[PDB]
């Protein structure tokens, strides 16, 4: 059969609303994790077949079908015989089926979170940046076609949508907000943290008793032509312990099963590496570009005094001053506001909000 | 069964919005590399079908099906015997099948990236040439029907698209952008390495140790009528090995399997070839058109001192000094206008810009 | 099951906007052949099914099967034994199942292409007719129902659309294009060879060494009662020569094999060479219909000098002038306005395009 | 399982909008056949059933099953035995599975065509009634409602529509048509051809030498209780030749197999018969009224003639030079107006384009 | 599984437009004689199963089960033995299998041709009643709801609708219509003629030689309780003849079928003979109402002579003279206005064509 859901993958890809740069490979990364997770588990709607010899009735091979499945396999290269007890032929043993399609599942639910912390976050800091943003961009929205006000543009963004962010300033900073910045540095850094650990959890993933996988060493040998049964690791082709019952208890034997999901797994993890680690280091340049502009923030004032250098007739108030009034928080709200209206739409807003700034300071 | 997905291949054929002149072949490639793959590994829903001898039960027969598609396979033409050794009888040795279907997803892949490096890259420079295109456009489309507004045509790009444009430039001026052309011509660049890189994949797919493929050697072959078993290579009856286990351990036999795929393959490596050759050429010459013009970029102009020709009544400033005041970013951006609104509604708003350019030079 | 695609099929054989006159036999044509090839390869969802002796388990059964299909399957009238060596038997040899239904998607596409090289071209010449024609049309139907104007109906067209039109032709006037209409009789030759060269394939197609198939002569025979098995060609019972292996290696046998296909093939290839060559004949004249308007060029213009005849009150300006304003490109676009608008109103519009042209020349 | 299309019958059924009278029945027609012919080749998803002897494995069975439906079949009435040689026993030879259902489409697209013809040749006629009656029929659809046009109504149609139509005729009258009439009678003509030859077919089809199908003699045995093994001709129980090979080569047998579709193909061609005959005999009295009208010509005009009777207040402009400047075109189209609009929303027309026409005449 | 189809059912169940009383059940018989039809021959997705002795490799049942369906069967009541020869076995013979499920189908087409044969001569007669009742219709849809016309509500109908249809009877009249009364009559003779013939067709369909069904027979057996194998006809139990072939020709022998289809075709037949007779007999009256109409005629006018005694103010015009103006056409047409918009809005518009009729008479 064939399953297609577009409306489900767009829910979590389209649906909440933001621009936020890069942070949107969480958005991504969550279907990219997923979609593997809930494909592999199904199966290619057989997983293992097996070579169970010639007096099994059928109901017998659909078990040893099974009992191959959960209980590990192993490989040997081929030809070393059987070797001998039970150590030399299970050396290398190879069970990975029971982690992977769901430990990927956790790993998106740990890409999510992130977002979560930040929702939550904001709730806490008092001053909602999703209902301002929303709103001053409808304000942008009507009013931009409108050709009535033009000459008027400037004075527009005065009374109507100015006055409503410079209002919710007040709120805000008399509760638990001068520091919103700092919190979303924070929920960068926990950004940060997150995708390594992910990364190293694909690592260590598999076994590290026996090796580890990171793809320039996988395909280091692949584009050697390698394959398997000359790399001695990762097979297509396992032999699997099998036991019986009788009044000779054990009664073990070794039935090679070819294995069709290795050939899937380790075409994906050669994908899923580099896409994970490419995630890991664009997310980590994000983090360092906040710590650096929570710390100098003689620096993060360029892009405003950048926009009041525009400035059609440059009125009257001074320019410290104004950052004295609107440093803690709005310096930041700002840096939102460009992210998401665009640049132009919010270089107005800024230049209204010096003309109305009296009050305050 | 049958499968036809009209919304998702339009997702990605129509939905994003540009014009650009055969950069869109992007966007068709990503669609014909991505439906053969996902169609390839369909399997059209039996890959492989063998001649498994007398005496195995049918459950043994849908195993050697399997261990023979996973472990490899080889060919010889007949009457030659079997030869000896492991090597003779291996030296033609095909398997593309791991492969193929999931390296053209790769390929496509690799086809949708340079789109992300210029979205991300008009998003370092800091003017979007996005919301500016789409706004003169509905500007465009508002007022061009309306008949209010005709000898007054010129003077309405006068007041309220050109204003909001040539109001971007001066912000985007003063944060990281003479140089957007330049960011441009690198993503075309990457563009036609890409593609060249990519028609290399192809040539050394299948295995470069036998033969390697292009277009007129194939077709030079088939319209001779030399098919497979005559031209010594590409067949579409392979045989097997195969291995059972007992105290002797190889037990190894030689069973031929009748192999469909190749009956696909090679029908649609005579087309990719050349359509990716046809990409290559398209996009190689895309490239050296924009280091032309941003080499001499005397000629740059010519499009803009064209249009300034038409020009009615011709009023006063000069032409060098406007493209002092427009010239590093603007002469872009404006080839941007003319490549997605088209050519006339472009005329209007470079004739306007040169009336209301004063304050800024 | 059943498979009905109307969308789809309304893509191609609705969507794009043009009347363009039997040059939408492109259009269907892609459509005919389109889905002949995706049904052929269908299969009618078995292609051919076989005599296989008495002891075979089945699973061999669903192998001589295929193995006869790839491999090549050859006829011979009955009763002739089976003559000797490898020749005789095989001198008529038809396996034709590789080529025909992806030769046909094949020839599908090669009629797409020349649509593809007028928009290009057109492109390429600088004035876009799909924008030009998208407007003088709703222009034409805003104001065709608006009692408003039709007393002033002639000088509605010389304000709105006229400038809109005659301004177009200033710009693209200064770009490369005095020779659009040149460029568009060379997409009419490529039309004609196009569809010839088409032709010459579905000739040259089965095997040139075994006969060729145009209709009248199938037709010729099969209206005289000859069928197959008396004709000598063409069967739908077919031999098929089989290869076991043991230490005696070849060890070939002939397996009559009933062949269902072979119903269709010959049922569409007396339908489609008619319709291929009837869309040759009508699209090779209206190639020299261009060729000759290219050429004498003094009858080229008896539709505009037929159009300003009528003409009411008939005010000053001289005829042949006006030519020599209009006459290398606007003299086409008018052909093409008529194409598409209709006729009446395209004589109101280059009735008033009369009007206003000073200034030009 | 189940079919059922309302859409794609609805389309050639309903989209192409005309009114023209038992014209219409080239539009049922297609619908009939080609209804028919789709769903006799879909086998009524077993076409024929055999009695193939004890011995056969069952995949024998469905081989001989084939080679009975593609090979040829034929009747004796039994107790004959064989008769003897190939000749006696093949006399009677029913095949007709390999015509009939593929056929039918092909009469479907013949019934086609004559519409085709009558668009072309109005193309070429130069004078495009589609868009007219379109035209003044949505005129008649906004303002019939409207009551403040009654008083006014006759000179409503003054004014907006009759200019527009009268207006046509200027263009079209220097153009390829006084002659629009003679074209559409060759159309009609055609159309009668075409339907005696398709009916032709039907009898010639079958076998001409054994029989020929015309209904009364069908149903004038069947409703005497002939059914078939009496009446020594189409059978539902067909004995079929069959070939091994071995050394020795034919060894042909006899194997009677019951046949499904032969309780079909003879019920609708008791109902085909009757309404292909029913399409000739309407469709060839609608010529003759058209080769009547063009030749006489005076009793042509009785219906413009009548309508100039009602004529409120019948202001000045005699009758005959009326016709002398309507005659060869308008006459025509005006015929057509009637057919479609109606008849007193026409007459209205006739009546104001005798006020409006002075300069023309 | 399940087949509903609302769609199509409500096709000739609802849109076409008319309320005419009793002529629709041609439109309900349609629906009712083909749904039996189409299902019946869908076989309820077994028509007949058979006893077919032991050896039997169940090729052949599924053989001499069609071949029993196919040739004929008979019936035996039982214990009689087989009696002897080919007669007396054979004298009940049951095969209606032929027959119903088509014969249906064709008798539901001769119930929607009357409709056909009242469209096409109403066409004939020239004034079409279609348009007319449509558009007094919405004329009545749109202002009686609208308050500002009541005290003038009777005024309203006196120079928009009401002039409309005095307009189209000018025009009819001189064209082909005193008559359109008697052309409904004829039709209406044909509906009932129509009736009773296939009402007859009911009757003589199983065979007449072997009885013949008409309900109270039936019913006053089965509610006498004898069933079938005690009533010697009808049954459920067929004995079939089959034949074999060998050097011994016929080899004929009686195999016992148990039969399905005989459970539901007389639980239909009980039905379905009371419908038909009860069409028919509401059919018939509905003929002799109009046959009554067209003769008495002088109170055929006690409708109109009632309607015009509300008539307030009551102003001038005599009786008598009114119906010598409106006689032969009018008359009827009224007596259809009445039918569908209902009774009180052709009051109206009768007391108004009074008023406005002196120029016609």
């Amino acid at each position: 059969a064939i399953n297609s859901v577009n409306a489900l993958i767009s829910r979590v890809f389209v649906q909440p609303k933001g621009d936020l740069a890069d942070r949107l490979n969480s958005r991504v990364t969550v279907v990219i994790l997923a979609v593997s997770s809930a494909l592999l588990l199904s199966s290619h709607f057989d997983p293992i077949t097996c070579w169970t010899p010639a007096q099994f009735n059928a109901q017998w091979v659909n078990f040893v079908n099974q009992y191959c499945f959960v209980h590990g396999t192993y490989f040997v290269p081929l030809d070393q015989q059987l070797a001998f007890e039970e150590e030399e032929r299970t050396k290398v043993s190879i069970q990975y089926y029971q982690w992977v399609p769901y430990v990927f599942a956790l790993q998106a639910f740990l890409f999510y979170i992130p977002r979560f912390i930040w929702k939550a976050m904001i709730a806490y800091s008092g001053y909602d940046l999703a209902a301002a943003v929303k709103y001053v961009d409808r304000f942008w929205s009507e009013n931009r076609d409108k050709d009535d006000k033009f000459k008027t543009r400037l004075a527009a963004f005065e009374g109507r949508p100015s006055v409503y962010i410079w209002d919710g300033i007040r709120l805000a900073r008399k509760k638990r907000s001068r520091n919103m910045a700092l919190f979303y540095t924070l929920s960068t850094v926990w950004q940060a943290v997150n995708a390594w650990i992910q990364f190293y959890i694909l690592t260590q993933l598999l076994d590290s008793s026996i090796y580890t996988l990171w793809g320039p060493s996988i395909l280091g040998d692949l584009l050697q032509g390698n394959d398997w049964q000359t790399t001695g690791h990762f097979p297509r082709i396992v032999h699997c312990d099998f036991n019986r019952r009788r009044p000779a208890s054990v009664q073990l034997d070794t039935v090679l099963c070819v294995l069709t999901l290795n050939i899937y797994y380790e075409k994906l993890f050669i994908f899923l590496w580099f896409w994970l680690v490419f995630v890991a280091v664009v997310s980590t340049v994000n983090c360092f570009k906040w710590i650096y502009y929570l710390c100098n923030k003689t620096k993060a004032q360029k892009t405003i005094k950048n926009y009041l250098s525009t400035a059609p007739i440059k009125s009257t108030i001074s320019d410290d001053q104004f950052f004295s009034a609107l440093g803690e928080d709005g310096l930041f709200i700002m840096d939102q506001m460009a992210l998401n209206l665009g640049d132009i739409p919010a270089s107005y807003l800024t230049i209204s909000m010096r003309n109305i700034c009296q009050d305050f300071i």
